[PDB]
């Protein structure tokens, strides 16, 4: 815990520079465009698939991942276009709406605002939240085709398909039944026979029967597009070259695509016997739409061009453009080979990712999370518990599963909240705060700054640097502990100037009371702004009560600067937490628990 006298002196300098170190800020736009020379930071979070409630592991995987780091891409004054959506597509979506009794756009109305609905509760600041079942979606997803068309990168073949013409479908092998052509087991499925345990395709099948109306299926040739994977892996593998060493891929993310790239890639199928889907532009295709996963990542594209004319400016500018993709494991294969290979095919000049973020998966207490059962929290439910959401965002992000996997704890989370926010980052903020409020009547105090006082400036300043340091790279658990770590080290100096005694002291005392209580208000302000892309509304919070002016909230410098001057008027302070009981998560913990079933 011992620096340099230049590391000391340099922080102190820039420190008593004070506000006149902040650029005065420049004004929001509509849309925000890249600007060349100035960084621009391009922001996907995974888009959701629509008909399913999500839980605080998809949250935290991707839309709440994303909107950290978004936020923070704002304070360091960034253009940051922050952009998501409803994965909407697909035959899920046909099986759930009928299900219902609704159409597939009906179902995906609804739920598509009971998605925005639940990441409006946790303050996800999107700068679009939009929707992959637009005219822009066919639009570009069309033309993306058809650049790869031209080229060469499309195969047309048939497929031999049993088709119920009772139900009127194509079947999957887990609706066909019939009679094993290796043993003679009456009662087969389609993809493998249980008896002698044959792997056989369904039209192999003796007798078959569609498992629904129990009618006689026909074996149908059915044409289909594929995307020649194969022929666009050499280029594939000359982009991955030439960006993921020195990125800030994940380990995980980076392995997986290493490892279906060491297996070889295959022709992929992009076409589906559906109604619901981006329709294909070719001859005999009317009653067929693109695969899901062929055009889901074109969505992407799609919901930013519904958002402005000008985004060919993000989409197509890989000089200006880093882009940043936030996901779940799963989701990799299809943004780290799949859409690079449509992209880099279609020869467009497209941005492609820079930086790939794929999280392990967030467990729920010793099991997974299950609507089925009752199993977790969802994410509305979350507002029903009485616990705010930047408690659900602290903790979330407090224990985000980045190299392994973690385990949501009710019992967890009690401790974490009294510990870390009550007893820790609130009690600072809190007696900082106060002592201002109460000792000087609101103007913060005279600030004569003694050696150990520029030690702790100076620490506060490399911890600072060092959060930067780790949220540059996406490193949002780790910055976070950061927080607490200056949290924690003004704790410490607060408690051995005991400020709320020595102001009722001499002449000489009560100036050092001063100047710890004045320059530990400074220390919660910079706290707030660091605070912001994980807790903004606690955040906003501590910034009404310091009063803290909108340019010094609204960026993050390198360096500790003094944003509450010697006078500076505070507003009415409040302690920022609530302590979490016992009985009360005991509570909880039993309805989300899974014993209330029903
Ligand atoms: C274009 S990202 C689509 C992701 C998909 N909806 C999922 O939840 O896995
Ligand atoms: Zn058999
Ligand atoms: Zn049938």
């Amino acid at each position: 815990a011992t620096l340099s006298e230049e590391e000391i002196a340099m922080a102190v300098t820039a420190w008593e520079k004070g506000l006149e170190s902040l650029p005065p800020l420049r004004p929001q736009q509509n849309p925000v465009l890249p600007v060349a020379g100035e960084r621009n930071v391009l922001i996907t979070s995974a888009l959701p698939y629509v008909n399913n409630v999500p839980h605080l592991g998809n949250i935290i995987g991707c839309v709440l991942s994303a909107d950290v780091f978004a936020r923070y891409s704002r304070l360091r004054q960034w253009n940051t276009l922050y952009l998501c959506g409803t994965d909407e597509y697909g035959t899920a979506t046909e099986t759930k709406a009928l299900e219902e009794g609704l159409t597939p756009q009906e179902i995906c109305d609804k739920y598509h605002i009971i998605h925005a609905d639940i990441y409006r509760w946790f303050n996800i600041s999107f700068d679009i939240f939009g929707r992959t079942t637009t005219p822009q979606q066919t639009k570009i997803t069309q033309d993306i085709f058809q650049q790869l068309l031209k080229r060469g990168f499309v195969l047309q073949d048939t497929v031999e398909q049993l088709r119920c013409e009772h139900c009127a479908r194509f079947l999957a092998d887990r609706f066909v039944e019939g009679v094993c052509p290796f043993c003679g087991y009456e009662e087969a499925r389609g993809d493998q026979c249980d008896k002698c345990g044959k792997l056989i395709n369904a039209v192999e099948l003796k007798k078959p029967q569609c498992k629904v109306c129990r009618s006689c299926p026909v074996v149908q040739s059915s044409q289909h597009l594929f995307l020649d994977l194969p022929k666009l892996e050499k280029r594939l593998e000359e982009w991955l070259g030439r960006t993921l060493p020195g990125s800030d891929w994940t380990p995980n993310a980076q392995f997986i695509t290493r490892s279906w790239l060491r297996d070889g890639l295959k022709p992929r199928c992009i076409t589906r016997d559906l109604k619901w889907g981006t329709p294909v532009p070719l001859e005999g295709f009317e009653d067929k739409v693109f695969y899901v996963w062929f055009d889901a990542t074109i969505g992407y594209l799609s919901i930013t061009a519904n958002y402005t004319d000008q985004w060919e400016r993000w989409w197509k500018n890989p000089e200006q453009v880093d882009l940043y993709q936030f996901m779940a494991k799963d989701n990799v294969p299809f943004h780290s080979l799949v859409f690079p290979c449509s992209a880099l095919g279609a020869e467009d000049n497209y941005t492609l990712v820079s930086h790939l973020i794929a999280t392990e998966y967030l467990n729920y207490e010793d099991g997974k999370f299950s609507k089925s059962r009752g199993v977790g929290v969802f994410g509305d439910m979350a507002q029903d518990t009485g616990i705010p959401a930047d408690i659900w965002r602290f903790y979330l992000l407090y224990i985000r599963p980045e190299g392994q996997d973690s385990a949501f704890s009710w019992t967890d989370l009690l401790l974490k909240n009294n510990s870390e926010l009550l007893n820790n980052l609130g009690n600072f903020i809190n007696r900082a705060g106060m002592f201002v409020s109460k000792f000087f009547g609101g103007y913060v105090p005279e600030m004569v700054l003694t050696p150990d006082d520029q030690r702790l400036l100076a620490h506060v300043t490399l911890e600072l640097q060092h959060y930067h340091q780790l949220l540059e790279k996406v490193r949002i658990r780790d910055a976070l502990r950061s927080i607490l770590t200056i949290s924690r080290h003004g704790n410490q100096y607060i408690q051995v100037n005991e400020p709320w005694k020595r102001i009722k002291g001499s002449e000489a005392d009560r100036q050092r009371a001063g100047t710890v209580t004045g320059l530990a208000v400074n220390i919660a302000a910079l706290l707030s702004v660091m605070l912001q892309p994980y807790m903004p509304t606690v955040s906003a919070t501590i910034q009404a009560q310091l009063q803290l002016p909108p340019p010094a909230c609204s960026i993050l410098l390198t360096n500790f600067l003094c944003t509450l001057p010697a006078g500076h008027q505070i507003g009415t302070v409040s302690p920022l937490f609530q302590k979490l009981e016992n009985d009360q998560i005991e509570s909880l913990r039993q309805r989300f628990g899974g014993g209330q079933a029903k």
